[PDB]
């Protein structure tokens, strides 16, 4: 490959980071560190306050972008997500929340973390003291914009009007907007709800968005009853969105932008039609979700960012269906198009439940069904090359696939699929207003160590010395590498046995090759990614190292709590991540 310059790595088991030869790492900054002059140390024994955490970085940094700084090419700002939290290592009890105080740190946990980096010499630092630092956190105040606003759905004992939010959190991963304001996308919130009524009777909309009673092992709701399902129904409507923030604004209110519809995003990619107009792309991250896609009803303003303030106010929001493809079990192929979820349309109406336009919009998962949209093997991240404009998208895995409701197809043709497969969609014409496209998935998953021959071996881009399962993470540099991040199974046995810890890849989009580049701790993930604009850094996320036990990373302290973290890998050369020597 013309693009890749280095040689795929080995699998790992190591409680490191490994990486190619010429190749450094250096944590830029990990869960717990106090963000502003004179704030409160990380304290490793659990004893942290929830106030404190409030103005310490969050824990599992997740989705990432960075900001050049205008007229300073040595400082840049980032935006880096905090999704949950890990109560083994939050509190000194290491188990789940006491107290209010304990809910209020786990809240503190979560939501945004903008800091300042410099550069002052080759090596980017975080600036700690920066006027732009800044905590959103699951208690901050936020507003609600857009065409579900003030909806009675919207409104709470709390918040008498629909909004007034407080809180985003289960942050997930993100995008990065042309008017230099950054999207933040809620994913499993849904997890933090229960009921302090065990036997309380869900509605269709409240079952399709998967609460329960008793919360997903999150129990906040028996300490705050904003969680309380019995008590604020609709708070359940206030979360599940994209939130945009301006990072250059530290004293701005976040706003959640109902025009991009309710559902767990993964992540936001950002697009724009022939005609100057926002696009949206976004992945639903649950077994058979789908894929949407948001189209501003005006164009941007490339030199004027302030004139979008709203832009992502007005416009149209759209579902995916692929055909089944041509079935050919290496590389298939097909076309696909964009279905309109607009009341009055496609059979959203009365009839099927919907009163109004706001409905369809909080009550998305249930338009989409409607229309057709199909049921796809858990969307996570979407990236749109900035050399060609083909959309790419994580398809991790979907052990229910086969299972009646969910048959296989098309995008996704394996049944009880445990490796996942990575599509990529070309809009027709290049234009991304257009609501057709073709696609085929650029590489299948699997492990031709175990099952060679078979279609658990994965396509024929996959070899024993580069496979891996479970992609989730994306993102492209400016040289069109695709690089590939993995959340899957770490067992190193069995069906992923050979595959070692989650590790980053990189990809040529035109060749299909694929080289391991990174392998992270034990326990972790690999997710978050963002470059420098040089491209001489590229910066990584590990999140949750240790979760169930065994790691120590990075500080490797006896008995140690490990740390979520951000790092920064560069060539020890200087050059451009990824690149030839
Ligand atoms: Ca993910
Ligand atoms: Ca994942
Ligand atoms: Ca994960
Ligand atoms: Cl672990």
């Amino acid at each position: 490959s013309r693009l890749l310059g280095f040689d795929s790595i080995p699998a790992a088991t190591t409680d490191t980071i490994s990486l190619p030869k010429g190749y450094k790492s250096s944590v830029l900054i990990s869960w717990g560190q106090p963000l502003h002059k004179n704030g409160p140390a990380f304290d490793p024994s659990g004893n942290g306050t929830a106030a404190a955490q409030e103005v310490q970085f969050g824990d599992n940094n997740d989705g990432m972008s960075l900001f050049e700084f205008p007229g300073e090419k040595n400082r840049a700002l980032m935006a880096i997500n905090n999704e949950y939290t890990n109560y083994r290592y939050l509190y000194p009890h290491g188990g789940m929340p006491q107290s209010a105080e304990d809910v209020r740190k786990a809240l503190a946990c979560e939501g945004v973390s903008v800091i300042e980096v410099q550069r002052k010499n080759g090596q980017w630092q975080f600036v700690q003291g920066s006027r732009y630092n800044r905590r959103i956190h699951g208690n901050s105040p936020l507003r609600i914009s857009g065409p579900a606003a003030g909806h009675e759905l919207m409104k709470t004992s709390a918040d008498k009007h629909g909004k007034k939010v407080l809180g985003t959190f289960q942050n997930c991963a993100n995008g990065k907007t042309p008017w230099g304001t950054y999207l933040t996308c809620e994913e499993n919130f849904t997890d933090c709800f229960g009921s302090s009524n065990a036997q309380q009777q869900f509605d269709p909309a409240q079952k399709r968005y998967g609460v329960s009673a008793a919360s997903r092992e999150i129990n906040w709701h028996p300490f705050d009853p904003r969680f309380d399902m019995a008590k604020n129904p609709n708070e359940l409507n206030r979360h599940g969105w994209v939130v945009e923030i301006d990072p250059f604004d530290p004293q701005s209110t976040p706003v959640k932008r109902t025009a991009l519809g309710r559902f767990k995003h993964e992540n936001a990619a950002l697009a724009e039609t022939d005609d100057g107009r926002a696009v949206v792309y976004m992945g639903d991250d649950e077994r058979g979700e789908f894929i949407y896609k948001f189209v501003s009803r005006d164009k941007i303003n490339h030199r004027n960012a302030k004139a979008n303030r709203d832009i992502l106010d007005h416009g149209t929001l759209y579902v995916a269906r692929f055909d089944a493809g041509d079935g050919n079990p290496d590389h298939p192929k097909g076309q696909g198009q964009w279905i309109e979820l607009t009341h009055g349309k496609n059979g959203i109406d009365a009839s099927s439940g919907f009163a109004d336009q706001a409905e369809v919009l909080i009550h998305a998962r249930l338009a989409a069904s409607v229309v057709g949209a199909t049921r796809m093997d858990r969307p996570e991240w979407i990236v749109v090359s900035p050399k060609d404009g083909q959309v790419y998208c994580t398809l991790t895995n979907n052990a229910k696939r086969g299972e009646d409701g969910q048959p296989v197809g098309g995008p996704n043709p394996r049944e009880k699929n445990v490796y996942g497969q990575i599509l990529r969609w070309r809009t027709d014409r290049d234009d991304h207003a257009s609501k057709t496209f073709a696609w085929d998935l650029f590489v299948v998953a699997g492990n031709p160590s175990v099952h060679a021959g078979t279609p658990k071996g994965g396509s024929s881009n996959i070899t024993p010395q580069n496979m891996f399962n479970s992609p989730d993470g994306l993102g492209f540099d400016k040289a069109g590498r695709l690089w590939i991040l993995t959340d899957g199974d770490s067992s190193n046995a069995g069906d992923f046995a050979g595959m070692g810890n989650n590790q980053m890849l990189c990809a040529d989009p035109a060749t299909g090759e694929i080289r391991r580049f990174m392998v992270g701790p034990i326990g972790c993930e690999v997710t978050g990614i963002s470059f420098s604009p040089d491209q001489k850094t590229l910066f990584v996320g590990i999140q949750h190292p240790g979760e169930n036990g065994g790691s120590t990373f990075p500080e490797h302290l006896p008995n140690g709590k490990p740390r979520s973290s951000v790092m920064a890998i560069t060539r020890e050369d200087g050059g451009i991540v990824g690149a030839h020597h």
